[PDB]
């Protein structure tokens, strides 16, 4: 192959924080670099190249079955390794992740159309809410 | 009810960056996250599910009505509160920002195909320009 | 003119990074808004606006031919000055970045169904992977 006409997808991305350091790229630029995949635009004719770096927040998924535990890595936010266990309390489904950080977990249960979230660790507890599309 | 299943686009977060505090994020990763509006997409099959969870920057809406004073708090900048007051010179929107910062304002003004903004603090002036498409 | 109805987006952003330090951004909250292009819709009608300013990431463009030198500002990384060249070799686009960095430079090339990039600084290498859309 020789031409690459189209828009290309990342897929992969190895190294890129180590990349960075080498440029010394500070801190807060690299933690913002590697939670971004990218896709670039290429349009070729001849040995003319446009190319556009387009670049999009990185999507995390977590996967589960209620009542079997899980090993979670939680990428997305402090990078821990956790034993995830999800079980029913009524319609809530309640997660525990049991690790390094004490009463550490969350709660998720849907009212009328909104879906509502209590992330808990320690003292401290976050409380989010969602609308359906 | 106990189905989660569709596409679910946060409206509202409480005490964030309290939960993320707790799990000893570093601060860069606290300022990124912070700005970001959240939309999970949950598969779930009985009791099987699949999350898979995007983020995009927060949206910040401005509503104003000219000659009459409001009360901006900056996020998407400074997080402060200020009172501002919009008036006409021309047909140049200026508005003016009373709070901690002396000489904050900024000028908003059509010229053509283009809309230009200047943005004031003390002695900094931060000109940008849009197309309108 | 007095009408701003529209929705605008921007194309130039001056001193931003000096505005911010006016305002005493924290470090980090800077890294991030410079990275940012804005499109503020605005909706008029008297004197009374509606505006929703929403941010993404900025794109960063590359543009050359095989063979003809060019002058990179490594916008998007580390914000340095070097003096690129793209050639030909078999299918392999192959630039090197001559500067203050020894041994910085990319290769680029399609193995049917997709592209490969590979970045490398010193002896640090970086390796991407993108699908074709
Ligand atoms: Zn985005
Ligand atoms: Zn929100
Ligand atoms: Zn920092
Ligand atoms: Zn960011
Ligand atoms: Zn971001
Ligand atoms: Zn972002």
């Amino acid at each position: 192959t020789r031409d690459f006409n189209g828009t290309w997808e990342m897929e992969s991305n190895e190294n890129f924080e180590g990349y960075m350091k080498a440029l010394d790229i500070d801190f807060a630029t690299r933690k913002i670099a590697v939670r971004l995949t990218f896709t670039d635009v290429i349009d070729q004719d001849g040995d003319n190249f446009k190319t556009k770096a387009t670049s999009t927040h990185l999507n995390y998924d977590v996967d589960f079955t209620v009542g079997v535990e899980f090993d979670e890595y939680t990428k997305s936010l402090d990078n821990r390794h956790v034993k995830a266990l999800v079980t029913w309390e009524g319609d809530v489904l309640v997660c525990v992740q049991k690790g390094e950080k004490e009463n550490r977990g969350w709660k998720k249960w849907i009212e009328g159309d909104k879906l509502y979230l209590e992330l808990t660790c320690g003292d401290q507890v976050c409380r989010q809410v969602f609308k359906k599309k």
